[PDB]
């Protein structure tokens, strides 16, 4: 039961989306969109720049004004709309999963069974919170009545990467809209198409115009205009550390807008001697190779206790030699290409660093094919902590395996990184599971599993892996602004 | 560092406490209080009855009126007072721990190091919640402003047992007072003395008069008047199942007052083959014998996997043969007497049932001494589920050990009881710890420990072990009444 | 836009619903169902009794067992099912609103626009909470890891009245199912039909069998079997004070099951001189007359400041003389009949008490028509606090108006009642709105409105109007059982 | 009852506080501290710079390591320590209030009755939250057990201004320490003395060494080292907008540390025709003049409805002509000096702008005295929105009064500012109170009062008045880092 589109994908939505209207770029400029598997242009899309961002902000601001339909409508009706949007995405699931695969280099079975399901589930999750966002009444000192309103912040700019275009769009807009904000979204330039399809469903669902505005285009242009905008109240971002820095600096220099960032990881696994070995090998393998390694949570440092290290490495190699590379639309294909040249170049450079720095190559180590940005799935053993491949996020299908004998020592090595997005602990010992997970400086710690992510759980980094949490009860906080209202009364009673 | 009173205990507070005044009984009647270790009368105390309860209710109601000092004072000042009460109990810790030991038959080192510390810590815990009890603001449908006040309920009657006189007093009054209620407390007739000492500290701390009223006396008289009172808003009770039934019936027949009950247990432990055996033997042993078995959470059914059953039983017997019986005030003494004749008679009867029903006696089985209600610490092995000693709460120093070989089967046996107060799981397997604890129908489940109780955790039964939770964030709910206030406005905004 | 059924209502579902199966009664007995507007039998329905209740409990218990589909399914999938049930009720909205009108004596426009909309909205609300019900992790003293699971309680029996058959069914099952409980519902004998239609939609939606069981029949028979059942964990009830007492007594005598009750009110309004007079007259009028006065929150004592009292009474009379009595299915009809003989007899008796006790009759005072249990809308002025019509819940179209001159005095009169379900305050003074609403002993206080009830707000009584809250964040608490899990660890860290 | 020090203040604590040790500066450099009332040096204090900050960070980091006393101690014991610190500050209240007055230019009666009381109350408030900071257990999709730990972040740098030296120290360290963080505090260079006294009490209370480190010194040196530190996890700051920008930029460039800022305001009051005029005049007057206008929440734009504008201005002038300037230690003195030259120069410049720009001078307008940075209390009427005195935070005793006739218009004018810290609404109309307060873009809105600030309420800005909230339940969030722990299990049950 993996259904496909029974007819070919026609691209339809290629324009800037503002006030539920399709707009050309102010400049009239357009930019190409490619398929990473063939390197062939799929279509051209309107190139948004500062002007267009200003128009989206004006629209978003107007939709947020006191008295507008989006401010005055029932919170439950905000939730009603998100739920309807989820039904619509469910309706065009074949279409959207195909678009995502073709534009994103993303295996179609994953796109359909995982990304699409996740979008749908996350929207329904966010829909449910709308009329459950609540302030407090507070027994303040003195004769006063004090309450708080957890209001929407206002206009939220949301800058989205290319690895999970749809999932990231929903993670950004679900919470924001549930809380009553308005949004200006900038998709990755590589991957605007699915966002614009969803924009058509936003209109069809009946969101008031200006509540969601989507401005495709480039980072230093559209992206920067957002980060430096004097009338955007908050910017949320997932992507590189470099750009994260640029965003915070821009925000600080302009209007001190709120910022929340999700950036790299170099997430470690710790595998103890008593671990279920096959379970640990399987989760860690998928933990690093998922979506061609193009995952913020990629399990890119795997520490295995010496007595099981050789066995662990052997079975990891076996598992990795089993992939089929090719077009992510063809059933049976189990590894697509990397998103683009730059990522491809970075991965190969880093692989080359691994060889030169004296890591042990178990398989892969080079590119594949005549077309597309394919990289062989690659495994390194005997990796040490000073190697580039141990320190830097690779974002490619490249796994690092490394041995330890001292538990104290491996916790410190696991934490000796400016990243801290997630980690994995594999053991049958209760005390070790609890104590190790407490001691890892990482936003999500999985025990005897890896890459388990759901709408009900907050997600975010420690340290330079970012700030703030997305999703879960806790994530909803980052899309509200608390206002305290305190009223003089003649006499208070408990 | 176990300090003692350097001079003999003089009893001073022997009267009914209402409106911060010491009152004689309306009847003029008094009743004896005894020391369970010597069977000798310590003093006489004013016998409260219906009349006196009516006076306490009138006082409590007046103190709760809108505009009174207790309703209008800052919530933080309610907390200030509880904290001061805790300082005072800390000041008279030697006095109070000695009184508790002498009146309660309670080992003095436990009284000092545990009961007193617990009272003090729980008061400070409850103090901290006072100005953190909060309502909500709610995004209701339509043009309205809606908030909730989590108000105190009103006059709470609180009926207290004899096993932990002081601890139970603090568990009842800490939460109730933090939430702004007023209370009418009825101590166990066996153990009024420590409650009345604390009453003097309530006055010294400066609680408004009528906020705490203490009416010593008997159950069918004072107790029943509370349960059937038409102006008491809530009754809380810890004690027997029988009386729990009487209370609920009385409440239903009178004014449908809120009721929360903590009643027996027949709490099971499940010890798996892989358990740390000594750890499990030690916690389970203390789990059943603590305070002469006079604990609601007594670990009175211990299921041990067959392959470690004989070993478990052997070491449990060793551990139990090591006690020293005698006066709980004398250092070195490690087991005091039972509270009174009735409890003593019940324990011996049940021991006799165990012998007649064909359980295996490993040690004890009879009374001890010429004076005091002492029972030898007693262990039974080969106990089956149909035996009285397997089914009924003993509330004496009597341990039941029982074997299993099928994990499915033992979970069902562990749950095949109308009680459900707590349980213990002993294992090194993570999955078993989590899955077993989920499947036990019990309010508290300890893993690789037992009898761990703290102010930060809610505590209460499943099934006929009672209803409601005490302590923790969650317990505070049972001492508030939610009022929804909904105000028409011209236009709402998110 | 008030659409109707374009074809006549065929009754189809007339049987006991257990394990998603339609069952005959064990006895083979059936009972008539009538239309209160014509006094004519609509159909016959299987009469459930103790036996049938036992079968529903066995089914509900089996569906709740550890490992069953309802325990193991994702919480979000529980929510998915409630949302689907809401879509289905939306699909059969014409059918269900017509059935409700014909069986319940309920105005069809209200049934369609209000009851049906409320059911649908409340289900969607409850759906949203399913995967947002959360426990805690707790910084307990000592080296332990402590968490809580907010588990479903288990088998919940739910006894439902006839005034809002559908709304009450949804209020009971929405929260219960969202929290993962299983239910045994007993509809009012007068009004089983809509519950059984919904049961067919429960099957169609795909709830696991045994999760919802509906047992139509009579109170002393089916109802009592529930209240006294040894394997039902909680009973929830809306109805009379008398039966509420019977339920609590039954629960206390049997297995100490949890009980939550919603019972009468004699809800007061206080209208100050500065009130918007027309607004206050309009809300108070609808507050008392809604659904032929057959509302728990009926505004059955209206206190008006002397200087505006005569004016208030005059305009209230005008408003009340405007009704059209008749069949609730016919457009234009603005007052249907009372549910049945007993209610009719009670209303007329109480009207007669009002005349004999010297209250002033402004209009009505007698029955209407040749068929159906119609009572003229009736207004009394100069009512005093000792009159039966001031003290007792009438549950008929009978309004009491009463004057005050002293604000202190009227708050005490408003509170001088064993009821406390709701109240209304009408004023333009901020301080008075806040202080008066704080001082009224009532679960919901409306300011400058009345009868505003939504899914986002908890709802329940003070005093003998019941215990517990339904709906809102807070109401969900009453459908969970908290279990504390505390695990020994070697060393804890903050 | 305003007691004083019965002997002269001896300055004792003048050094850098690290690991509970008093340190000289690495450079050996010291800097003068002055009394703003006399312009005379009080003493010299060790000048902390980058080196010293590095030492404090190393100490704070070590104290935060897994396994340290501050990580492993009971949460309730963290709370115990804060409560003890509060007792100690209460003990040295005369000393501390005098030091604060003499160093801060702060009226002694305010220092004693307000600042000191606030510190003490806020510490006790923060103490109470320690063991009530809780994570969640979460019904995630799939067979997993998921919980969250709300952990301390780590090393928090805290940069403090001179207007409320003590209050700001407690607002920063109370929450941070309650949540289990360690701190590096940099006092205002003008006002280090009271922070260092408190440091001695931190030692006396028994906080583990390295938990609180205080590094007096200058902003571009000590301050910047904090903001740019690669091992500080979070920086909190109260002060200028300029420095706020510098901090965020520094944080973004270095290690992307979390940042929370409280910056200026230009907080508006809106006074409607129906307002209680005297109440509004009194609160607004104190709202702007408190502590010589050196308050972030200064009510520096007062919009009054035309029909009451002249009256409002007249009575405001009367109230302002009543002050006595002089040394803040002398009883009867009702206005002290400004903190220093720079602030003095800024205030006078802005006053001069007001005159040149054509605002109407009602009183004041110039400096006062031969010594000290005194400015006459100054009132301007007929102020327009384009004037410097309407746009810029003055931070001096300078009040702006301004008329409106259109309610829509005044809400927009009130919001037409990049600030948004607080606002005041004065009216007897319920609907206006609620709707206006909702529509103002400000973190705290007072109704019929002003400057009401308590520990139980969160406090923070909208827009460029900052980000994050301090105090209240909500403020505690900004001092925790959420970690999600997700464990694979064989089968989950609800
Ligand atoms: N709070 C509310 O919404 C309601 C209040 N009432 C009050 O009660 C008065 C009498 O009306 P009734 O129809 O008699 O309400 P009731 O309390 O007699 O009936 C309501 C439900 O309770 C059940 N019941 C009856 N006897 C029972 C028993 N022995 N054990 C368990 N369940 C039993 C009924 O079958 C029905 O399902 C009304 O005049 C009104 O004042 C009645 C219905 C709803
Ligand atoms: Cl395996
Ligand atoms: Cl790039
Ligand atoms: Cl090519
Ligand atoms: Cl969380
Ligand atoms: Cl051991
Ligand atoms: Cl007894
Ligand atoms: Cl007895
Ligand atoms: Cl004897
Ligand atoms: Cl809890
Ligand atoms: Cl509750
Ligand atoms: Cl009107
Ligand atoms: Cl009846
Ligand atoms: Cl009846
Ligand atoms: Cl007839
Ligand atoms: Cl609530
Ligand atoms: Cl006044
Ligand atoms: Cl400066
Ligand atoms: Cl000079
Ligand atoms: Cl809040
Ligand atoms: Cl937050
Ligand atoms: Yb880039
Ligand atoms: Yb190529
Ligand atoms: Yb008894
Ligand atoms: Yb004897
Ligand atoms: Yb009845
Ligand atoms: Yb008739
Ligand atoms: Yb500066
Ligand atoms: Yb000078």
């Amino acid at each position: 039961d993996l259904p496909v589109l029974l007819t070919d994908l026609k691209i339809q939505y290629t324009k800037i989306f503002i006030n539920n209207e399709w707009h050309d770029s102010v400049s009239g400029k357009k930019f190409p969109v490619f398929n990473p598997a063939t390197e062939e242009e799929l279509c051209q899309v309107e190139e948004g720049d500062k002007e267009d961002v200003d128009k989206a902000v004006k629209a978003a601001r107007q939709a947020f004004q006191i008295g507008s339909p989006w401010r005055t409508m029932d919170a439950s009706e905000r939730g009603r709309l998100l739920y309807k949007l989820a039904d619509l995405i469910e309706r065009d699931r074949l279409l959207l999963a195909t678009m995502e695969s073709m534009n994103g280099g993303k295996l179609y079975s994953n796109a359909y069974l995982s990304d699409l399901a996740g979008c749908i589930k996350t929207l329904r999750y966010c829909a449910g919170w709308a009329d459950k966002i609540q302030g407090r009444t507070i027994p303040i000192d003195g004769n006063f009545f004090t309450y708080t309103r957890h209001e929407p912040i206002g206009v939220c700019g949301q800058i989205i990467p290319w690895n999970f275009p749809l999932v990231m769009l929903i993670w950004k807009i679900g919470p924001a809209l549930s809380c009553g904000n308005t949004v200006v979204v900038k998709p990755a330039e590589q991957t605007p198409l699915t966002a614009l399809h969803v924009a058509s469903l936003i209109k069809e669902a009946g969101f008031p115009p200006g509540v969601v505005n989507i401005v495709p285009g480039y980072g230093p242009t559209a992206g920067a205009a957002i980060s430096s905008h004097m009338d955007i109240d908050k910017v949320a971002f997932t992507g590189s550390t470099e750009v994260g820095k640029l965003i915070k600096e821009a925000a600080g220099k302009s209007n001190l807008k709120r910022v929340t960032l999700e950036l790299g990881g170099k997430s470690p696994c710790i595998v103890l001697a008593d671990a279920d070995l096959d379970n640990a090998v399987e989760f860690a393998h998928h933990g690093v190779f998922y979506h061609q390694g193009q995952c913020c949570i990629a399990a890119s440092r795997i520490f295995v206790e010496e007595s099981i290290y050789d066995e662990f490495v052997r079975r990891s190699v076996e598992r990795a030699k089993k992939y089929i590379l090719g077009n992510p639309l063809t059933p049976g294909v189990t590894q697509g290409p990397q998103i683009d040249k730059e990522q491809y170049d970075k991965i190969l450079d880093l692989i080359e660093s691994g060889k030169k720095e004296g890591a042990k190559l178990e398989c892969g180590g080079g590119p594949w094919g005549n077309k597309g940005y394919f990289v062989q799935p690659t495994v390194f053993s005997n990796v040490t902590d000073e190697m580039r491949i141990a320190k830097e996020e690779i974002f490619g299908p490249v796994q690092q395996i490394m041995k330890f004998k001292s538990l104290d020592d491996v916790i410190k090595r696991a934490n000796n990184t400016f990243y801290g997005l997630s980690a994995g602990v594999f053991t049958k010992d209760i005390d070790k599971a609890i104590t190790i997970s407490s001691a890892l400086q990482a936003g999500t710690v999985w025990v005897n599993c890896y890459g388990v992510v759901s709408a009900q759980c907050p997600f975010g980094g420690f340290k330079m892996s970012g700030n703030g949490r997305e999703l879960g009860e806790y994530g909803f906080h980052e899309y509200t602004e608390v206002k305290t209202v305190t009223v003089k009364i003649s006499q208070k009673n408990s």
